[PDB]
């Protein structure tokens, strides 16, 4: 508790001498309150290029809502019962096994960490320093760095704390995380490849590709239960198992690696504002307090010793999660070495999200493991059965759904998919303020960029597409703040050919496309149920007019080389 806890809190404490209370009125069940002290401080801005070249959305609530703008956190999940503990103890050691048959775990470096800045990435980071990248440029920050770390080698912690707002740590307490554990996601741990149901670094135009071939495989419907609140049902059993990756490591990365466990994630310290503004210092053990990317790669490890967990329990593996008998863990084990491979190619995982398809549907109803580990199901009663998908271009994944759709030469796309208004209003979105025309240009162009390559089967998007192309000046850089093909100044169709074409394992012929036409969309009815205007008089208008849109845009970013793209469409072929 304070032992581990205190040095940060007793740090924080003295920075505010001038306004630490005990405020009696804290209001905290779950989380363990420390003090308050004096504070005092703080919205999405639309895309005016976007949004000038979709008009007919400006009347479409669903995208304009979009533009306007926490029970959960404290709520304490109960201890599994030991045959559940038993379970995934077992299953976390075997798992961490596989995934470094073929991989070494390392330290991340501070030139990898100097260029990723550069490169631009949420770091979630919160002072000497202004920016990211002028902090990693001053020695000073590294000596800072070496304090921390000297001090977690002595198995102590001063400044890792973190800032909820998503939890913010200062840019040093990011690097010590990002040295022990960035490896993870650097080394692609959570490959397809290397994790059998990982899909980390495959690209959403892979997906769907990956989703077809476990519907192969003979069993049950497809299953895609979503988790309530996955990074609050967390528990110190979850954090434990997930330490157990150290055991892959030596030296020093061990123990700096064992160190973020033990004092940042299974130990946490916490400043959240409260209007009542008085900093409030909680502490909890459990629950997800990590980087976004390490907290991806172990929410898809957890997911999948759980879903490998439900599998069990669905074949019989086990009768009781109160005890497992010395029988039960020989069958978990030898079932492990025997179909362990097996069972996790049936699935599909991406941090909380799942897709399974299991041996058979007794899967449904097998919920006790689920439950008692505390990754309840969202939108359906606790004991209730899961509804499975017959088909697999009907199952949920990453936000998406999957078409598959047929080339006027044979050869067979699977094709990315969500509700058109959805991604319309998205791309009207920008983060943050102080953006120039041209850096809310170079935006709009790489949303036009990826429906170009990933939505071009939907006729309202490759028309949108090409206006914003046709709009924003040739040579510009597409800019932002899964595989990202679409972020280059190359030509987007030599793009289009190698993504779906050259490096698609999928697709045995390689013959090039010539042309954008030769490329299919969607029948006109699905289009139209996934959210197309086809049909209607506002969408012909825009349609047919699209050549004025396109000049009031270019005649607000002034005189510029522009490229027409609206004749790589038929309907503007002359
Ligand atoms: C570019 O592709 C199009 C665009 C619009 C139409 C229509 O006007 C609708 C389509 C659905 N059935 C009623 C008529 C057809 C094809
Ligand atoms: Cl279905
Ligand atoms: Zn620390
Ligand atoms: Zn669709």
């Amino acid at each position: 508790n304070l032992d581990i806890i205190g040095k940060r809190i007793e740090k924080i404490k003295q920075e505010h001498e001038t306004s630490w209370h005990y405020d009696q009125d804290h209001p905290y069940k779950t989380w363990a309150y420390h003090g308050s002290y004096e504070t005092k401080q703080t919205s999405s801005m639309v895309n005016g290029v976007v949004r000038l070249l979709t008009k007919p959305w400006d009347i479409i609530p669903m995208v304009t809502q979009m533009a306007m703008t926490k029970e959960k956190v404290d709520t304490r999940t109960q201890e599994p019962k030991e045959g559940t503990k038993k379970l995934m103890k077992i299953t976390a050691e075997w798992l961490w096994k596989e995934l470094g048959k073929k991989k070494t775990p390392r330290m991340c470096t501070r030139e990898e960490f100097t260029r990723k800045v550069r490169s631009n990435a949420a770091l979630g980071a919160i002072n000497k320093w202004k920016s990211a990248r002028e902090a990693v440029e001053d020695s000073g920050f590294w000596e800072l760095v070496d304090k921390e770390r000297n001090l977690h080698l002595e198995g102590k912690c001063e400044t890792c704390v973190y800032n909820m707002m998503i939890w913010y740590m200062w840019l040093g307490a990011r690097f010590l995380e990002f040295e022990a554990l960035g490896f993870l996601n650097e080394d692609h741990w959570f490959s397809r490849e290397n994790s059998l149901s990982g899909v980390e670094g495959e690209g959403l135009h892979k997906l769907g590709y990956i989703l077809r071939d476990v519907s192969k495989k003979e069993g049950g419907a497809m299953y895609a239960d979503d988790t309530a609140g996955w990074d609050t049902r967390i528990t110190l059993e979850d954090l434990k198992n997930e330490e157990m990756v150290t055991n892959h490591m030596e030296g020093e990365h061990k123990k700096l690696a064992e160190a973020i466990f033990k004092l940042t994630y299974q130990n946490k310290v916490v400043r959240v504002q409260r209007p009542t503004t008085v900093m409030d210092i909680i502490s909890r053990r459990d629950q997800r307090g990590s980087g976004q990317v390490v907290t991806y790669g172990l929410n898809t490890f957890t997911n999948m010793e759980a879903q490998l967990i439900r599998q069990m329990e669905g074949e019989g593996v086990f009768k009781s999660i109160q005890h497992l008998t010395v029988t039960e863990e020989i069958a978990v084990k030898n079932w492990l070495v025997r179909v362990g491979r097996e069972r996790l190619s049936r699935m599909a995982i991406s941090g909380d999200d799942c897709v399974v398809k299991p041996l058979d549907d007794r899967f449904a109803s097998a919920l006790t493991a689920l439950n008692d580990m505390g990754k309840v199901r969202k939108d359906i009663q606790q004991w209730e059965p899961s509804r499975g998908w017959n088909d697999w271009t009907q199952v949920p994944f990453c936000s998406h759904h999957f078409h598959e759709l047929i080339m006027k030469d044979g050869r067979v796309l699977v094709v990315p998919c969500r509700n058109q208004d959805e991604l319309i209003g998205r791309a009207r979105i920008s983060q943050g303020a102080g953006w120039s025309l041209r850096e809310t240009a170079c935006l709009g162009k790489s949303y036009a960029q990826m429906w170009s390559l990933m939505y071009f089967h939907r006729r309202d998007l490759r028309l949108a597409a090409n206006a914003i192309c046709s709009a924003v000046p040739s040579h510009w850089v597409p800019t932002s703040r899964a595989t990202h093909e679409w972020m280059t100044t190359e030509d987007m169709l030599t793009v289009w050919n190698r993504v779906w074409i050259q490096e698609n394992p999928w697709m045995e012929d390689k013959t090039p496309v010539e042309s954008w036409e030769e490329i299919p969309y969607l029948g006109k009815r699905e289009d139209q149920w996934c959210g197309s205007l086809i049909g209607l008089t506002s969408r012909a208008t825009w349609a047919k007019n699209i050549q004025t849109a396109i000049n009031q845009v270019r005649s607000l970013i002034g005189n510029e080389e522009y490229t027409d793209y609206m004749p790589s469409m038929k309907r503007f072929r002359r």
